[PDB]
């Protein structure tokens, strides 16, 4: 077969094994297909659904807009037909809820489990996040026994530095009998992933890949302060080099541009447009520049006011009053939207809704909006292409470009998607070209050990940590990489052992000396050529010695004058001195030519004809000695016998002072410690002339060889390291260390049996969030006498890694914080004690205390407005922190329960009741 169009298929088979057997036919059909129609299937869908129908797992690799969700539906239907259960894991928050709404309306027998809520836990199809899958798995719930199929939507999130590990963990933990549908972006090494699944779960895994986009993209560049946009990638995906070149020239010649771009987009009916930025602040800034315009008809204005109010009706005439709403509404009314994680969740949803219904023509959003469900536009504008990964500025990866740009082009309603990238004031071509002809990044494991992990593996009879390491995807990519690396290492060793033909050990001395001279000579040029020490002595006729650009020697010359041109940026390189020198190789220039260094002028002399003596211009970076003498120069100094005549007076002075000519100390009086750090540089210059090598001609041959050997040695050491971190033992060191920690702290015995404290520590699941320390805290007490509302605030002290400002701490609050920071200190201690790369101070200091009072007063009954007034943290971030906090609290009630402190557990529940109220207890618009 049937349909055909740029579709690649592959299959993964388990490692032998593959020996017996079970053949006899087992080759189609074999079952009927549920919910085929309505629309005709695309061949890539047909293929993947065939894989699923045959009960074989399959990884689909296609762009997000390509319609991957249809395949998920089929597995659910098939599961529902066989009275089986299926699990839809979504990577993150809101979209799982949305997908739940879609599946609920479709299949009815559907439930939802997130951090915030639980729906229909007996349903045949459970939508849940990966993290909950991890917890429920470690807990070993019997539900998992009935599960036949797991669909992973957006599986490429396994490459996430903090959350990828969760994905991997739950994959490894599933029973081999289970089958998987992996939905992914067009990653390049899908096959490898399939193969890993095949090995570890002893079953086939198909891979369906295709380079298919329903609506094609055109990419345009806008240079900053430029006059328009340049098409740089056309519908056929052909790169137009020349326009890029023109654009960069448009930037070499070169706030408000965003407004002009939007106005242009408006004039040509390219709306709706998503304008991406990478900071909430930048988002609001951009909206301010935009806000002069108005994109809605009075009827549209009416429509959005009606929809908005219809959403707000559930709240109250006091919640309606937060200034984020009152002053966001005039923007919405003008047809301008904003979207970022700082807004209230209810605004994120209602703004999404107003965008989907076509009431918002321009939407300024941060990256996260790019992965929202079914919300594309006609045009996408990148406000920049630089993102901080930390103390570095990254040009956004191809995968990011794909993911964001995929929101352009609306399948039903648009002929094409228009993508306009505003460019940075400075940018090299190879990086941009790499992005726009984007090759997707590997799905490389980001596995790392965690305390909840290790503890849980140890806790269960039939499984072990060593197992997990052996079966890890990271390790699989290692066991793949290693033979290539040992082959590189061997090639390097051969080159090393083969280039060892320079002989001598005087070379080593030479290298050391040369580099020492370059550094010390740099010190000497520095400061001594600076006007602050050197300048004052600018009399006419004074004899000065010239440093020469690199290291040559034009000898002593009489200063003629000194000029300084300002437009010449280093301190030393600024003043220009005209000096008379005993020039020979002229040639270039004539009189005044140049410029950057005297150029063509060759020193000496002695072997001249043709000596000349002329006044040449040099800059102040070029200097060295200044000497202590001045001759009287004639006022009319432009004649053969007279320039050369001054020269005659110079040779006679030089003949009069052997072992001289004595020089001016430049630093003495506007000391001198530097001089004793100055004679040695000369000594080393004598060591150089002493070296037999200095004369031979090979020289540079032997030197470049020495360099190669030293480089190769460094590279080799590095390769042995890469091999070490390609070997399971690196991570195993981390493991043995963490085992030391667990013994020394008392969570498990030396016989590797989990204790009650380990068992309670198990039930705390947080991204990096110490999880240990809370357990220690409990058994150490430090919670016995706190009221619930106080306890809330203290627990709030662990989730916020964001910045807030401006408050003092009362003593009755500063002290418990201090005591916990003390516990953190003992823990980071034992951590260093056990060879962990933990930086003992950053751990201890990671528990930020500046938000204790906001949460405390919220827990004591303050209204939302007031606590929003007590900090600069964004409203949405605040509600997010509360939501993690509630989830955390449920976890703490659990661990208290599982250590029999019934009183603590009930207390935490009561705390939940204080926190879990009003807007913080808000249900989702989708549910």
């Amino acid at each position: 077969i049937v349909l055909s169009h740029n579709i690649q298929h592959q299959v993964a088979l388990p490692p032998d094994l593959d020996y017996e057997y079970i053949p006899l036919s087992e080759h189609k059909p074999p079952a009927e297909p549920a919910r085929t129609y309505s629309f005709k299937l695309d061949p890539f869908q047909a293929l993947s659904v065939a894989s699923i129908e045959r009960e074989e797992s399959v990884l689909v690799s296609a762009h997000t807009s390509a319609g991957k969700t249809v395949v998920a539906e089929y597995a659910i239907a098939q599961c529902l037909k066989k009275n089986q259960r299926v699990i839809y894991t979504s990577p993150i928050k809101a979209l799982s809820n949305q997908k739940y709404r879609d599946f609920q309306a479709e299949f009815g027998d559907v439930g939802l489990m997130t951090g915030d809520v639980t729906i229909n836990p007996t349903a045949s199809c459970l939508v849940m996040t990966t993290e909950i899958l991890r917890s429920m798995l470690y807990r070993g719930s019997e539900i998992m026994r009935e599960v036949a199929w797991v669909v992973f939507d957006e599986i490429h999130y396994m490459r996430d530095k903090i959350r990828g590990v969760v994905w991997e963990e739950t994959i490894i933990l599933l029973p081999d009998k289970v089958r998987y549908v992996f939905l992914s972006a067009t990653i390049p090494n899908a096959f490898q992933f399939a193969e890993w699944i095949a090995k570890i779960h002893r079953q086939a895994c198909h891979v369906v890949y295709t380079d298919f986009r329903p609506t094609p993209l055109q990419n345009y560049f806008f240079p900053a302060g430029g006059k328009g946009i340049l098409l740089i990638v056309d519908e056929k995906g052909n790169f137009k080099e020349n326009n890029f070149n023109q654009a960069m020239a448009m930037i070499e010649e070169k706030k408000a541009d965003i407004a002009k771009i939007i106005k242009m987009i408006l004039k040509k009916n390219f709306q709706p447009v998503i304008v991406f930025n990478f900071s909430k602040r930048e988002c609001e800034q951009m909206a301010l520049a935009s806000s002069s315009m108005k994109f809605n008809a009075p009827d549209e204005e009416n429509m959005v006011n009606k929809v908005f109010e219809n959403a707000l009706a559930s709240l109250s005439e006091d919640d309606k009053n937060l200034p984020q709403i009152s002053n966001i509404l005039p923007l919405l009314r003008k047809g301008i939207g904003v979207h970022h994680s700082g807004l209230l969740p209810i605004l994120k949803e209602t703004i999404e809704i107003l965008f989907q219904e076509g009431l918002i023509k321009v939407l300024f959003a941060t990256e996260t909006f790019s992965i929202g469900l079914n919300m594309p536009a006609r045009t996408v504008v990148f406000t920049q292409v630089t993102k901080w990964d930390g103390q570095q500025r990254r040009p956004l990866t191809s995968s990011e470009y794909i993911q964001m740009a995929g929101r352009a082009g609306r399948r039903g309603l648009d002929d094409r998607g228009i993508v306009i990238m505003m460019v940075d004031d400075k940018l090299e071509p190879e990086t941009a070209r790499a992005i726009v002809v984007g090759n997707q990044d590997k799905l490389n494991s980001a596995f790392h050990l965690g305390y909840n992990m290790v503890l849980n593996l140890l806790r269960i009879e039939a499984i072990s940590p060593e197992y997990m390491l052996e079966r890890c995807f990271f390790q699989f990519q290692n066991a793949a990489s290693v033979p290539q690396l040992e082959r590189e290492l061997i090639s390097l060793q051969q080159e090393r052992d083969a280039i060892i033909i320079p002989d001598e050990s005087i070379v080593k001395d030479y290298y050391g000396v040369r580099q020492q001279l370059e550094e010390y000579n740099k010190d000497m040029v520095f400061v001594i050529q600076h006007p602050q020490n050197c300048l004052g002595f600018f009399q006419e006729g004074r004899l000065i010695h010239i440093k020469s650009p690199s290291g040559v020697d034009y000898g002593w010359g009489v200063l003629i004058k000194h000029i300084q041109r300002q437009t010449p940026y280093p301190e030393q390189e600024s003043y220009v001195l005209d000096v008379l020198l005993k020039v020979s190789g002229d040639f270039n220039p004539k009189t005044r030519g140049e410029g950057p260094m005297p150029e063509g002028i060759m020193p000496a002399g002695k072997d001249s004809k043709n000596a000349r003596w002329e006044v040449v211009p040099c800059l102040l970076n070029c200097l060295r000695a200044l000497g202590q003498l001045r001759v009287f120069l004639p006022k009319r100094l432009e004649s053969a016998d007279e320039k050369d005549g001054v020269g005659k007076a110079v040779d006679e002075i030089s003949r009069r002072f052997p072992d001289g000519i004595p020089i001016l100390d430049p630093m003495e009086n506007m000391d001198d410690s530097f001089k004793k750090l100055l004679r040695k540089i000369e000594v080393l210059e004598s060591r150089l002339v002493a070296n037999p090598l200095h004369n031979s001609p090979l020289l540079v041959e032997l030197w470049n060889q020495y360099s190669l050997k030293m480089q190769l040695g460094e590279q080799i050491k590095e390769k042995k390291k890469a091999i070490a971190r390609a070997h399971s033992v690196a991570q195993l060191d981390e493991l043995k260390s963490r085992k030391r920690v667990l013994r020394r702290l008392g969570f498990i015995n030396d016989a590797e049996v989990v204790q009650m404290k380990a068992r309670v520590a198990c039930e705390i699941s947080s991204t990096e969030g110490h999880e240990l320390l809370l357990a220690e805290l409990l058994f150490n007490r430090f919670f016995n006498e706190l009221s619930p509302e106080i306890c809330a605030c203290i627990l709030s002290c662990f989730i916020f890694d964001e910045k807030i400002e401006t408050q003092a701490l009362k003593e009755e609050l500063a002290k418990p914080f201090r005591e916990i920071q003390a516990q953190a200190r003992i823990i980071a201690k034992v951590s260093a004690e056990s060879k962990l790369d933990v930086n003992e101070d950053e751990y201890v200091q990671s528990l930020k205390w500046q938000l204790m009072e906001t949460v405390l007063a919220w827990a004591q009954g303050r209204p939302f407005s007031e606590i929003c007034k007590m900090t600069n943290v964004y409203e949405g971030s605040l509600i997010r922190l509360f939501r993690r906090l509630e989830e955390l609290l449920r976890q703490m009630a659990e661990a208290a329960r599982v250590m029999g402190s019934e009183e603590l557990k009930d207390k935490f529940e009561l705390s939940l009741s204080k926190i879990r109220r009003d807007i913080v207890s808000f249900n989702s618009l989708y549910l």
